[PDB]
């Protein structure tokens, strides 16, 4: 029975759980993951996914991964009477590692988003989310050419939530305020939202950002920004990006404005070409030249719209995994998020709810084989046109299968693998 | 001639009548002045082509019927030489009395002179079509790419409010806001102020659902993050469906109707106006183009929609737009002035052919100039009769000169087959 309060304290029977102190992460081949079942979709696709890694896992024994289940959304709410409770947050904390399905949230009106309420509470501040090609059916003719890793800040920005409604006294309190005193006119029918972007925040996702490129060998980091034309808070987050690069990272960075200078306009091997796109051009340039970027870093909202679109281009956001991490704590959690039109219909597409949870337990946990089936099993299943309807839509004659029979395949592919 | 200078220098040309617009009507005559700059760069080689391309298409469709007066006027690097200033009043004077102008691209003085326009002007629609003509194109569905984006063009952070992080104003911001309503901001923050109004909104939506009458456009999508942003693009979002209801209820069908009022099987006839967060609307636009014709958003989003739809197409430089207000329009490309290029004759010109066929083809009702001219150059495309640009993406095609391209889409104009062309698309 799922925990509904902070005197629920019950990490499951048969584990110890993942620990965290003086920089390192100890996984103790027993551990405990936290798992939210979510909204709509959710249920569905978080079912996949322990299925599916308890068969990985179990390739390659010593392990063995104990789920916690934690309550968020509409079973918070039908179990414990409120949608986000203290233990659900308590309890990720714990844990230390967690996948969540998605969770919903209304539109102008209603409840401010739990996923973001997560984020914000448990200080998940670079969200991660790789764009890879995997052989699926794809709308880019280019498709095979996107590889790319965003690294979107995930706390501030529009997403701070500092906002108020037209009619408001507050509105009218901050409409005179702004008039007065620096003279700005706003109208009295508009609501209004402020836009922070801090020096703190932007250095410790780039830094993220860079050491990230460091491990992979990645070779290209661009900041995509709006800076033209928001000069103090995405123009800075662009200065204070370029700021780290060269401070703590100099000589593993270079500058486009440098190597036109000093290496005859070519970016000289071991050496992280550090770049930057006005943001409406790099939707543009991941669209017309995938090829030339590779990590992408950008401030909440930016990141937001362009990890969407860079998914689409690869057949959807269905592929598209990612992971809220903080310093020594990660969440598990696809791109996408509820799809409530195709809530309980079995039609939905498992593989980013599986690829989060792969990116959890692989990249950040150390599990690195378990990555590697992950990506084989999915790699062969895709490449042999035995896919859900989101995939199958963009090729002629591939028929479609259903959520269920698309993971009792996908598991098949694992236990019957040459490794 | 000789373009004006000053407002008693303002004289629409001979032959020619005011367009009016009197009630919410425009009234187009069918010898209507057209006012035309030329502008810097690049920009008289391809308003030169456009005048040119258009009045053989007018001419073809409307047999002498129609006739477009082209007028005149000055801003940028032509009114400096002949006028001593970038923007003389008159010019602006003039647009207001046209109420239907043609510029090339500006070049930004090192206040930018397209802002100054569009302020006086009152524009505050921007408005771009993103279809295919054929291009090459990175996009394996760009042929089911026909939108158009109405993009709200005067509020949102684009407003310009906004405070470096050391000023003295964003740390009393900071204050103001800790004591009197208990929020945060860090102290290494710069702050921004993002407004959305319910008057800029609705003025945005109706022109949008108006132009969703005029085409036969069938759904009108609501592009917002109002999960997010509750106030701002929440508000929008609600704004946009309240006058679609409002001034349009007959015309008008929702999608939350579709699926509760309804078999989820949108009734004939009838709009569909529904809403989809702008995240989401960029990966639809990718993998679902074909369900997508008018976007209606505020300025960031509607920014951010129009250039990805324009890079789909493999159309950036040859995106067509338009600034729109009450009565009145300014086309112009998307592109800039394109220094490098500049009295070359080597420049496309198709990016202002469009915005004139924008213009003349769908806000003053001349629907026949806007077939023949798109059927003009997607024969040229087909043909790989092109510049440079386009050429360089054909191996082994010789690319048309500027001039050239001009007198193919002509010829393609002045031997088209009507019956073909205008099938369904006169009247
Ligand atoms: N943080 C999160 O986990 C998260 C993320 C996003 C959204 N949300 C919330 O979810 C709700 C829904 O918002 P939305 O409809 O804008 O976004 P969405 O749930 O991501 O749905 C967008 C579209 O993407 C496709 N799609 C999504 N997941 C898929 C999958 N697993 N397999 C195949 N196709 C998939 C479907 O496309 P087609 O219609 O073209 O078939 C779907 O209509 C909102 O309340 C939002 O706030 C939560
Ligand atoms: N419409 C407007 O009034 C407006 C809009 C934007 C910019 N501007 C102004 O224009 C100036 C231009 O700046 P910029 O240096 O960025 O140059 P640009 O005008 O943006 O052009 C840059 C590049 O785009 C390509 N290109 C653009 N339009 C094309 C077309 N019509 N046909 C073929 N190729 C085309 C060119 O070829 P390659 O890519 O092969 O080199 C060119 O080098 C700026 O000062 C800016 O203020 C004005
Ligand atoms: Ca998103
Ligand atoms: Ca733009």
């Amino acid at each position: 029975s799922p925990p509904c309060t902070t005197e629920e304290l019950s990490p499951p029977p048969g584990g110890s759980l993942v620990e965290y102190s003086g920089g390192s992460l100890r996984v103790p081949d027993n551990p405990v993951v936290a798992f939210i079942r979510g909204d709509g979709v959710g249920p569905e696709v978080v079912e996949s996914a322990l299925k599916v890694v308890d068969a990985a896992v179990k390739k390659v024994g010593s392990r063995r991964i104990v789920w916690w289940e934690l309550l968020a959304g509409h079973l918070a709410r039908e179990k414990c009477g409120e949608l986000l409770p203290k233990a659900t947050l308590e309890g990720i904390r714990l844990a230390r590692v967690a996948l969540k399905g998605p969770l919903e949230t209304p539109v102008g009106t209603g409840y401010r988003s739990l996923n973001v309420a997560i984020r914000q509470a448990l200080d998940l501040y670079a969200n991660i989310r790789p764009v890879r090609y995997y052989g699926q059916p794809a709308p880019h003719k280019y498709a095979d050419r996107v590889d790319m890793v965003i690294f979107r800040e995930n706390t501030e920005d529009v997403y701070a939530g500092i906002e108020w409604p037209h009619d408001s006294p507050e509105a009218a309190r901050i409409r005179r305020f702004l008039a007065e005193e620096f003279g700005i006119s706003i109208r009295e029918d508009a609501g209004i939202g402020v836009k922070p972007i801090s020096r703190f925040a932007t250095r410790r996702l780039m830094e993220r950002a860079l050491e990230w490129a460091l491990r992979n060998g990645n070779t290209v980091v661009t900041i995509m920004h709006k800076g033209n034309i928001m000069k103090y808070t995405e123009g800075a987050f662009m200065r204070w990006a370029y700021e780290v690069a060269l401070e703590k990272f100099r000589e593993h960075v270079v500058t486009e404005q440098e190597v036109q200078e000093k290496y005859g306009g070519v970016r000289p091997e071991g050496k992280i070409l550090v770049n930057d796109r006005i943001a409406d051009n790099m939707l543009q340039q991941i669209i017309t030249r995938p090829w030339d970027y590779q990590v992408i870093v950008a401030p909440n909202l930016n990141g937001d719209y362009i990890s969407d679109a860079a998914s689409a281009l690869v057949g959807g956001i269905g592929m598209a995994a990612g992971m809220n991490m903080g310093d020594g704590i990660a969440v598990a959690e696809p791109v996408h998020g509820t799809a409530p039109k195709y809530a309980g219909k079995d039609l939905i597409n498992p593989s980013a709810e599986i690829l989060s949870a792969s990116l959890l337990i692989g990249e950040f946990m150390g599990w690195r084989e378990v990555k590697s089936i992950v990506e084989y099993a999915i790699r062969k299943a895709v490449q042999s046109k035995k896919v859900t309807q989101d995939l199958a839509r963009h090729m002629p004659g591939v028929q479609p299968l259903r959520t269920s029979e698309y993971t009792e395949t996908l598991i098949a592919y694992i236990d019957e693998a040459d490794l």
